[PDB]
Parts: C-alpha cells; sequence; structure tokens
C-alpha cells in the first residue's frame, strides 16, 4: 500500500 | 487527439 509518480500513456 | 507520459499519484 503505496503512493507514488509514475508516468503513464495518457490520451486527451 | 495526443497521448503522452505524464507523472501522476498512484496506489498500490
Amino acid at each position: 500500500r503505496i503512493c507514488q509518480f509514475v508516468l503513464i500513456r495518457v490520451c486527451r
């Protein structure tokens, strides 16, 4: 149970 | 409609 920033492919 | 990598807070 850990939250961290990570890169992800997101369209817009 | 453009897709790119971006940092986001994600838990696990």
